[PDB]
């Protein structure tokens, strides 16, 4: 009853002819739920979900002064139009602006990046590859359950970076809020290395509880990117976490 | 700097209401209102006072953080959401007066008076004890003075810790999606005429911030939804939100 398998959630994947895992962690009850215990512990490239620890490290080291500091567009036109403009940390997270985060990684450098991921206990802690692309096509690997462990430390300000760094990244993770819930989260789509997968990791703040979540799914084409959030919400709805 | 647009009066008249909306375009440093006179008239702050109260409680360590639980005193009050344990996030969301009265008592009148003066928040001539003055009319503030105060909080320029300001801005979170974030606080004042509703806060866009402060006559609790509805009709008219 610590970690419970609910195979009924597979219907939310099979409805879309898809396969994946959703992991939930009920913070008040200290109980975890997943449709697939094995896939819940399978490690993948973090892709854009790495923007969480990258943001934290950049802030703690003063590579990023605050969430208002402007990162000037380098004038190279890329396939994603929202990237071809100046950004701050809020918009860089919202639009997953890779080039901004690659520049952070170069200024952090390999020695500080490696040490800080070890201090974070982050996935396999392995930065092997390019200092500015290892989370896209390098050695780093993290499971859904390891995303939850990391996110629980961030939520509680327990990572070995400044409280201020943690509050700024949690602000930048803000995705959705209304009168029922707040979602702080980060999407990712890993396409450089097989298998192509989509992530959504974060948490749902309720009045008197927090539900952490980490989901990934097979994403052979960009068609189904909306399924990351739609399937997670169908699970949260089934479990009565959100109306 | 401050422009009167009487066309926004229609957003009030359509609902047989009277009030003021003030907008502040942060990038352009320009303000807009339907009524310059009312924009500068001071009203009881009611629950909008929970912003400075929260800041002072955090800065002094009366509130440790936004997770600290304030236990229900077991007395049933007529707002059901009050009758339960709260933290700073839910105390703000549900405007839990008794929690804020206890903060005020621990802050004490000397520290409360000094901190409100440093904030430039409301009239300097405050009558009433520390747990009642903001409820009973010892303090008043205008829509334009709400904007000035909110702009200082947004920029972490108030004379409290940066941390205190970030925690209150987190607690002000009201609505967010892919188009905008609203950080704001509702108020409803019924102790002294005119009974009024407030909504003060801001709209964070990708590339700008629009500060807002609205109050309106609220003769019954039936109209409380109009505080947000009228503000959003104005934000929609000005193309600030879709
Ligand atoms: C992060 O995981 C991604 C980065 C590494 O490219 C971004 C890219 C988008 S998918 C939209 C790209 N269009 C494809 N045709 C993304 C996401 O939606 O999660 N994260
Ligand atoms: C803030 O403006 C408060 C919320 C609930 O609207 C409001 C509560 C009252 S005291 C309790 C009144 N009793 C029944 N509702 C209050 C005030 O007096 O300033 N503000």
């Amino acid at each position: 009853k610590e970690w419970q398998e609910n195979k009924s959630w597979n219907a939310h994947f099979t409805e879309h002819k898809s396969q994946g895992v959703v992991v939930l962690w009920n913070e008040n009850k200290q109980q975890g739920f997943t449709n697939n215990l094995k896939r819940a512990n399978q490690a993948f490239l973090p892709a854009s979900t790495f923007k969480i620890p990258n943001s934290l490290i950049a802030l703690d080291l003063g590579v990023v002064k605050d969430e208002h500091q402007v990162f000037k567009w380098d004038g190279q036109t890329r396939d994603i139009a929202t990237w071809n403009r100046d950004h701050n940390l809020i918009t860089a997270m919202k639009y997953s602006v890779v080039p901004v985060y690659q520049e952070f990684a170069r200024q952090i450098g390999e020695a500080r990046m490696s040490k800080m991921l070890h201090a974070f206990d982050y996935g396999n802690e392995d930065i092997s590859g390019n200092v500015d692309s290892f989370w896209l096509d390098g050695g780093i690997r993290i499971s859904a359950t390891e995303q939850i462990s990391f996110l629980r430390k961030l939520y509680h300000n327990k990572l070995h970076v400044s409280e201020r760094s943690q509050r700024i990244v949690k602000q930048a993770m803000l995705t959705e809020a209304n009168g029922d819930y707040i979602i702080r989260a980060k999407t990712g789509y890993s396409t450089r290395i097989e298998p192509k997968i989509g992530w959504w990791v974060g948490w749902v703040e309720l009045d008197d509880n927090v539900w952490f979540f980490a989901m990934n799914m097979d994403m052979p084409t960009s068609d189904g990117l909306g399924l990351r959030q739609a399937i997670t919400k169908e699970v949260l709805k089934q479990e009565k976490i959100i109306p």
